[PDB]
């Protein structure tokens, strides 16, 4: 089996991306945010709080013949942004772009924080790392990769973001029309539970690159690119006027700037990603100053492959009994 879902960014800025998915029986369709970085499918839904509720579409299971309460199971988790949910679980059939997963754990919240209230667009998300990241407990739950893996033309997912444009997910093959050159494979640990890499160096414009390793995560749920401190600074050194500031959380630049392209290192093989791609806007409506899409991981404790990354090029996500990770140009 096979599937292809269109992925569509949630706003101008490319802050998160939106997968429809269908789920129960008759089909409730759900605009999910597919994240690589985390392992709980999880949704709002008629048992979220209502208060905590502001335009998401839910998912109601008393509507599914389909669904069935996974008996004292219960989830909560916590992001990198401070961000958080928890409820109890149901099993239902869940489908993306055409492949169908039966018995998939539903998390269905019982609680949300701020930022998810606050993103009308979101109406959960969909974890695509190692099920071993898994919050569903006293019984571990398996992701939708996992759980679709056996019946799977190829054990691979592959995502495809747009800059400003809507994108791919693609489960089981690789579209060979959506890239260009070759695919340049690396190796991954799972140690962490997530797709971590080793990335070969950078290059800052139309400088020389830098060999040198950068461990890192791919996470598609991350928006930005978060890199050390060091490879960071180099960056925002080449933009005039380019700053961190502790009262915005990071590094800004004047508006008026042309920003520098950014190249990460793929075994021998370079990834370009265009400075326009690394300009998040005015940190607030109407202001001359520019939130950078580069920014340090010091302190968050993993450098992180984001959107910001991870759109530049097509990523293939092979969950083969050894997981590689393979990035092309496109």
């Amino acid at each position: 089996s096979t599937g292809s879902a269109t992925t569509t960014p949630i706003d101008s800025l490319d802050d998160a991306y939106i997968t429809p998915v269908q789920i129960g029986t008759p089909a409730q369709t759900l605009n999910l945010d597919f994240d690589t970085g985390s392992s709980d499918l999880w949704v709002f839904s008629s048992e979220t709080t209502a208060s905590e509720v502001d335009g998401q579409t839910i998912y109601t299971p008393s509507k599914s013949t389909t669904a069935k309460l996974l008996s004292g199971a219960t989830w909560s988790i916590s992001y990198g942004d401070g961000s958080s949910s928890s409820g109890d679980v149901y099993t239902d059939t869940v489908s993306v772009g055409g492949l169908t997963v039966t018995g998939q754990a539903v998390e269905s919240a019982k609680k949300v924080s701020s930022s998810f209230t606050e993103d009308s667009t979101i109406d959960g998300l969909l974890g695509l790392a190692f099920s071993t990241l898994n919050t569903v407990s006293p019984t571990q739950q398996k992701t939708f990769f996992d759980n679709a893996k056996a019946s799977l033309d190829s054990p691979v997912f592959t995502a495809d973001l747009g800059y400003h444009a809507p994108g791919t997910y693609n489960f089981g093959f690789i579209d060979t029309t959506a890239y260009t050159g070759s695919i340049t494979y690396t190796a991954v640990s799972t140690k962490q539970g997530f797709w971590e890499w080793t990335s070969t160096g950078y290059a800052v414009g139309s400088g020389t690159f830098k060999s040198t390793s950068i461990d890192g995560i791919a996470d598609t749920g991350t928006t930005l690119l978060y890199l050390p401190a060091t490879v960071v600074s180099a960056y925002w050194a080449q933009v005039s006027g380019a700053k961190s500031s502790s009262s915005v959380g990071g590094y800004v630049f004047p508006c008026s700037a042309t920003l520098p392209s950014f190249t990460f290192g793929v075994g021998s093989a370079r990834i370009v990603i265009p400075g326009d791609y690394i300009d998040f806007g005015p940190i607030s409506t109407g202001s001359s100053s520019c939130f950078g899409g580069i920014q340090s991981s010091a302190g968050i404790g993993i450098n992180i492959f984001g959107d910001v990354a991870l759109k530049a090029a097509f990523v293939v996500f092979n969950g083969a009994t050894t997981p590689t990770l393979g990035f092309a140009s496109k």
